Parts: C-alpha cells; sequence; structure tokens
C-alpha cells in the first residue's frame, strides 16, 4: 500500500507524454507498467504480488519476433496510459483497470504472421476462429494466464464486475484486428458529425474504446521521427518473413510483404499514413480532443516520409 514506484527524473517527466519511448532496457518495462497502472487507476486497484506475477507470465508468453513482441505490448499500454491521463474524468474505474491490461495482452503469443497467412496456411487456429483469428487467440491466452494460480488480479471484483471487465478486455482485444477498424471509424465519424455520438450509449463506448485501441496499436507512427523510422525496420522484417512464407505456399505476396520490393516501402508508408493512420487520429481527436498530440506527431511523420521520397533523406 505504501510502496509507491518511482522513476528517474527524465522518465518521470517524459512518460506522461504521448511520444514516450520505453527504451532498450527490458528489465525496466515491468516497473514502467506498474507505475502507469498506479498513476492511472490507483495504488489500490491491484495486489502488487499478483500483478507482478501476471506481468511476468504475460511477458513469458510473448515471443522473440522482430516487432509483435513484449516491447510492442508495453508501448501500446503506454499510449493507452497517456490517453487515460489526458481524459481523466471520461472513464470508469473498471475501464481504467481493464484497458491497460487489455493492451499488455493484446498480441499475446503472436508469431509475426497476419490472419491471412493463417487462412492460406490452413492453421488450426483458423479452423477454431474464422474471423479475427489471432485476436481471439490473444484474448484466449489472456484468459489462460488469468486462470493460473496466484494470477487473478481481479479477485476483489464481484462476479458481475469481473464479467464486465473481461468483456472490456475481449472487445478491446478484438478491435486490434485492423480489418474491423475501417468500419468502426466510418461509424464513429458519421455519429460524431451527425451529432448522435453519445458516451452513455454503451454500444457507443465500445466503438470509442475500439478506436483508442487502434490508436494505441498503431502508435509507433506517432513517435519522434527516428523512433518511427527505426520501428519501421521491425514491422517490415515480419512482413518480409510472411511474404517468404507466402512464396513458400506458392503464392506471390502483396508488395508490402515482398522483400524484393524494398524500394516501394516509402510510397507504401505514405499510402498507409493517408489510408489508415491520419484518419484514425483525426477521428480520435474529434471524439477526444486532448489526444491531438497523436495526430500532430502522425502528420509530422507523414511529412518525414514525403521527404524520404524526394531524396531529402
Ligand atoms: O507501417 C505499417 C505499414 C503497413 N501496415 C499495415 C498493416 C496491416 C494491413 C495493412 O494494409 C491494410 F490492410 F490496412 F490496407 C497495412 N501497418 C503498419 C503499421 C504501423 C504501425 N503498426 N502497423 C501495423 C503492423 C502490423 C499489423 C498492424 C499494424
Ligand atoms: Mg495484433
Ligand atoms: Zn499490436
Amino acid at each position: 500500500g505504501l510502496m509507491q514506484f518511482t522513476l528517474p527524473v527524465r522518465l518521470c517527466k517524459e512518460i506522461e507524454l504521448f511520444h514516450f519511448d520505453i527504451g532498450p532496457f527490458e528489465n525496466m518495462w515491468p516497473g514502467i507498467f506498474v507505475y502507469m497502472v498506479h498513476r492511472s487507476c490507483g495504488t489500490s486497484c491491484f495486489e502488487l504480488e499478483k500483478l507482478c506475477r501476471f506481468i511476468m507470465s504475460v511477458k513469458k508468453n510473448y515471443r522473440r519476433v522482430p516487432y509483435h513482441n513484449w516491447k510492442h505490448a508495453v508501448t501500446v499500454a503506454h499510449c493507452m496510459y497517456a490517453i487515460l491521463q489526458n481524459n481523466h474524468t471520461l472513464f470508469t474505474d473498471l475501464e481504467r483497470k481493464g484497458l491497460l491490461i487489455a493492451c499488455l495482452c493484446h498480441d499475446l503469443d503472436h508469431r509475426g504472421f497476419s490472419n491471412s497467412y493463417l487462412q492460406k496456411f490452413d492453421h488450426p487456429l483458423a479452423a477454431l476462429y474464422s474471423t479475427s483469428t489471432m485476436e481471439q487467440h490473444h484474448f484466449s491466452q489472456t484468459v489462460s494466464i488469468l486462470q493460473l494460480e496466484g494470477h487473478n488480479i481481479f479477485s476483489t471484483l464481484s462476479s458481475s464486475e469481473y464479467e464486465q471487465v473481461l468483456e472490456i478486455i475481449r472487445k478491446a482485444i478484438i478491435a486490434t484486428d485492423l480489418a474491423l477498424y475501417f468500419g468502426n471509424r466510418k461509424q464513429l465519424e458519421e455519429m460524431y458529425q451527425t451529432g448522435s455520438l453519445n458516451l452513455n450509449n454503451q454500444s457507443h463506448r465500445d466503438r470509442v474504446i475500439g478506436l483508442m485501441m487502434t490508436a494505441c496499436d498503431l502508435c509507433s507512427v506517432t513517435k519522434l521521427w527516428p523512433v518511427t523510422k527505426l520501428t519501421a525496420n521491425d514491422i517490415y522484417a515480419e512482413f518480409w518473413a510472411e511474404g517468404d512464407e507466402m512464396k513458400k505456399l506458392g503464392i506471390q505476396p502483396i508488395p508490402m510483404m515482398d522483400r524484393d520490393k524494398k524500394d516501394e516501402v516509402p510510397q507504401g508508408q505514405l499510402g498507409f499514413y493517408n489510408a489508415v493512420a491520419i484518419p484514425c487520429y483525426t477521428t480520435l481527436t474529434q471524439i477526444l480532443p486532448p489526444t491531438e498530440p497523436l495526430l500532430k506527431a502522425c502528420r509530422d511523420n507523414l511529412s518525414q516520409w514525403e521527404k524520404v521520397i524526394r531524396g531529402e533523406e
């Protein structure tokens, strides 16, 4: 109860900012997370011994892939933390609890492959879940770890609250399926502009949490340029590995994933910023004005990629 986590002055200050980078020291990430959970929810909301055990089990169940790894997990959790801290009064006690957990677990057991690769490979998980295949697997993994002994960090919740919070987590994790983003943002836009968006409508909160999850998930595009630029190497390293596996199944992969088409990455990023990222953070800013820094930072990077194409780097 009286064991407050603290951080070095630079991290103490720089962690409250959206563009924070959690650094190269793996061993500090658990403490960074607990710090955020405390500041974002309360010193009280989780039992420290249970939390740490949960944190470490979740870490053990991320894999050593170039991008969809433990560092991504914590990065995504941090973006959410920022959003929650800049929208203090908008969210319930359970929402602040479940969402940070949802983000930590959102890519549990990821192997670096898209849902499509599993379909075409005919992976057994694809049999079990036709849509949002990895995301239903990520949620399922979260439930496993939650049921290990000494791991129920929600043990003080009533039966009801427990079910609510696990439903927050489930919907939140499903929403990281980007195929579902496009519709979700379309609807939030029309609801916002036609004035009908309404945060007492649970059906509407669900959608809004979905968009926050897309925002947090994509948040490497909202970092300072050198962090964004370097993360890109990792994202594309998984892509090209998948392309390879596609070619192995006798299927020319889309150029995004073809490592013989490395030269098209800059134009590919442009496309993605215009087609995906900029819309995401625009709409999110409209719904949640204080998240504007994500939009700004995203635009800055879009400009930086334009500069790559023009040979200015
Ligand atoms: O830099 C990028 C370039 C292309 N894509 C991407 C991913 C999936 C489908 C897609 O094309 C679509 F289907 F949308 F048209 C494009 N994502 C990123 C990116 C940036 C940050 N995260 N992130 C990412 C990575 C992997 C998975 C989900 C997001
Ligand atoms: Mg994912
Ligand atoms: Zn992710």
